[PDB]
């Protein structure tokens, strides 16, 4: 229908897509023991409900606001938004520039900003991991640095883009997996990517929340590739 332009490209860059794509993924894997599920985040967290969902399976906690259950108007979509948006932060999960009209009028920036902050609180900050005053992201990257001692790494883009980063976490997570990751072409990435990736769901339950595309993207984020690494310091410590 519209014309695509220059502009338009350049400003709707591809780690956008990526990342509402991973953060969307993310999402459901969480929501789908409640039997629920995104189909679009710009939409489908608007009249509260999905949200609140998510935050009870997260913390493990129940709303203790009432709510609208058939939110049809925005008043009441407002109200269901605010009651999530108190519970996280009288759990002291800091959000910044998040209201509820932001929320509920679909603004797809700050959507994606709240669920990073959940990401990085629920499954990077908050979990348990053995075997490995800091940032949630330093400890990440120090648990990752522990499994493949012989790579050093230091980010959550560049250092993967070849595929055999990924190669050797799965490997040193289960060797067999990815035995020959070191000989690997780095000019397969792709190939190397789901290699590693498809093992790695398939051997060690870690479910591919970004796609092997996606994170081998040049222009892929961080947030993003964070939020898939962190599923591995679950057991595979």
């Amino acid at each position: 229908m519209a014309p695509v332009t220059e502009k338009d490209l350049a400003e709707d860059a591809p780690w956008k897509k990526i990342q509402q794509n991973t953060f969307t993924r993310w999402c459901n894997e969480h929501l789908k023991c409640v039997n629920k599920r995104i189909g679009n985040l710009q939409t489908d967290l608007s009249d509260g409900l999905r949200l609140i969902a998510l935050l009870e399976v997260l913390s493990q906690k129940r709303m203790y606001r009432k709510y609208h259950q058939r939110p049809t108007f925005r008043q009441m979509q407002l109200e269901n938004v605010s009651v999530a948006l108190e519970f996280l932060d009288r759990e002291s999960i800091k959000l910044v520039s998040i209201d509820s009209k932001a929320i509920v009028d679909g603004n797809l920036k700050l959507i994606l900003g709240l669920v990073w902050t959940l990401i990085l609180h629920y499954s990077i900050s908050m979990p348990v991991w053995e075997d490995e005053k800091q940032t949630p992201k330093q400890r990440l990257l120090g648990w990752i640095q522990n499994k493949i001692p012989y790579l050093p790494i230091t980010n959550f883009n560049q250092n993967w883009q070849d595929g055999k980063a990924l190669g050797a976490l799965v490997d040193s997570c289960a060797p067999g997996l990815c035995p020959d990751w070191e000989s690997w072409d780095p000019q397969k990435p792709v190939d190397n990517a789901r290699e590693a990736m498809q093992q790695a769901d398939d051997w060690l339950g870690v479910p591919q929340v970004i796609t092997p595309e996606e994170i081998i993207h040049p222009d892929v984020d961080e947030h993003s590739v964070m939020t898939y690494l962190s599923q591995f310091p679950k057991a595979k410590l």
